[PDB]
């Protein structure tokens, strides 16, 4: 059977029911009539259907225990996510993609944040591949710039593709960083190398050379010792009449950076695997979203027949967006 029920909070359920619970197809609006689910129900819970927020953003896919769960597609402003959901949040595997450019992330997620392994393609076409935690590049991974003249101009200290931006560059130069990241920044041991032959091997903090390391310039000359915020503050040479161990500390930092770069390459391989599984789950989510739109159409017709004057707000939400 079917019916219309009002909740104390101002929302409504209109649709099929059995044993005092939503069952079959039906529409349910949120408190004060804001937000709308339209789709199938089993024993009080959504199963396959669409949610529309007042902004016009939508989720179309599967549900469990009252939440987005399993495969589904979310459209939120200029970003769409296709893939798996768990207890209302993105994950484990899926793809978030821009509606108008190739910028995207493919890989794993935790609680709606990029987390585990994956690859982000930035607006300029450059990438990060490797480990993520809590939405941030964190662990080991590789940053690949595009040519400098094409790369997005971002202020220091947030910029991560060319670090630092200084005069050993031309419009064609690219930069790669392979090594450790902390909290979205180059931090710890790592190697940066440019296509003009410049290279730094050593320690980083806050996207800057910081600690011991060696820079080789395109002409083959070197600057090495202890860096503070990208500035060399102690060189290798001892004073005329001196104990210090700068030479040894630089050599140990170079070794640490080369090991971290190798580890980052290992993490890239895992991240590439995760992106292939994420793309497969995104394609599966496209099918889940189609099923949800079909169930939504049935639910709209059921509620229109039961309660012709009940306002289903979802279509107008999308129209006004």
């Amino acid at each position: 059977t079917g019916g219309r029920f009002d909740f104390d909070d101002g929302g409504t359920y209109c649709g099929g029911w059995e044993e005092g619970k939503a069952h079959g197809h039906g529409i349910c609006t949120g408190p004060k009539g804001q937000g709308e689910y339209s789709g199938s129900w089993s024993h009080g819970f959504e199963v396959v259907g669409g949610y529309t927020w007042p902004s016009g953003n939508t989720y179309q896919g599967y549900w469990a225990q009252g939440k987005r769960h399993g495969l589904g597609v979310e459209t939120k402003g200029k970003w769409m996510y296709r893939g798996e959901w768990s207890h209302g949040f993105k994950g484990r595997y899926g793809v978030r993609q821009s509606l108008c450019t190739p910028a995207r992330y493919e890989g794993t997620w935790s609680n709606g944040l990029q987390d585990g392994y994956g690859v982000e393609t930035y607006g300029d076409g450059g990438t990060y591949q490797g480990q993520w935690a809590g939405g941030m590049r964190h662990g080991y991974g590789v940053r690949q710039s595009v040519p400098y003249g094409m790369a997005t101009v971002i202020r220091s200290p947030l910029r991560t593709d060319f670090c630092p931006v200084e005069d050993h560059v031309d419009a064609t130069t690219t930069e790669t960083y392979m090594g450790e990241w902390k909290n979205d920044k180059r931090n710890g041991f790592g190697v940066s190398e440019r296509s003009n032959g410049m290279k730094y091997e050593g320690e980083w903090a806050n996207n800057k050379r910081h600690g011991y390391g060696c820079t080789v310039f395109p002409d083959g000359s070197k600057e090495e010792g202890k860096y503070k915020n990208n500035i060399l503050v102690r060189g290798i040479r001892k004073q005329l009449i001196p104990h210090t161990k700068t030479r040894e500390k630089v050599d140990r930092a170079i070794e640490g950076a080369q090991r971290a770069a190798a580890m980052a390459r290992t993490k890239v391989e895992i991240a590439n695997s995760r992106t292939a599984h994420a793309r497969a789950k995104a394609d599966a989510a496209d099918q889940a979203a189609l099923a949800a739109r079909q169930e939504c159409d049935i639910a709209r017709a059921v509620a229109r027949e039961l309660s012709p004057d009940f306002y289903q707000p979802g279509p107008d939400y999308v129209k006004q967006r």
